[PDB]
């Protein structure tokens, strides 16, 4: 597949500094969606605004766990059966955080927009095709996590 490359080699550009790339992930996040930001509750206390969530050692090993599942995506590009059931745990996890299926649309904006300021020029339709669909194929498994 032509498409598996394209993923490839973008990602390889990111996952070089995953934390840095993820903190510009949730930043676009949060000015999208800022109703996103309560649901990250460690300690049982909520951050104000969303610098606050930058301070955060929980928040930022978030991140990290984020770009992982992200690589392992990426990784098994080819044969995505065998991440599902482990997504669709996650899927259930997000659930019970409070995490509406709704909102997989905005992280998908957000993931696009990371690639698109990241990529530059390098960012091209064929690029972005390829990231929404193996990104649509994520949340599709993920989405068995909201009992259907
Ligand atoms: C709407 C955006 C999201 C919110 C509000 C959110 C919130 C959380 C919260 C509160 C936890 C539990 C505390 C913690 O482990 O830090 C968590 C766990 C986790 N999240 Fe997210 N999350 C979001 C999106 C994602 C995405 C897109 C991925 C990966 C593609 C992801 C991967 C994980 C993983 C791997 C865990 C640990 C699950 C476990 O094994 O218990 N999350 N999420």
């Amino acid at each position: 597949r032509p498409e598996s490359e394209l993923i490839r080699q973008s990602w390889r550009v990111v996952s070089r500094s995953p934390l840095e790339h993820g903190t510009v992930l949730f930043a676009r996040l949060f000015a999208l969606e800022p109703s996103l930001l309560p649901l990250f509750q460690y300690n049982g206390r909520q951050f104000s605004s969303p610098e606050d969530s930058l301070s955060s050692p929980e928040f930022l090993d978030h991140i990290r766990k984020v770009m992982l599942v992200i690589d392992a995506a990426v990784t098994n590009v080819e044969d995505l059966s065998s991440l599902e059931e482990y997504l669709t745990s996650l899927g259930r996890k997000h659930r019970a955080v409070g995490v509406r299926l709704s909102s997989f649309s905005t992280v998908g904006e957000s993931l696009l927009y990371m690639l698109e300021k990241s990529l530059g020029p390098d960012f091209t339709p064929a690029t972005r095709t390829a990231w929404s669909r193996l990104y649509g194929a994520v949340v599709q498994a993920m989405s068995r996590g909201w009992d259907g």
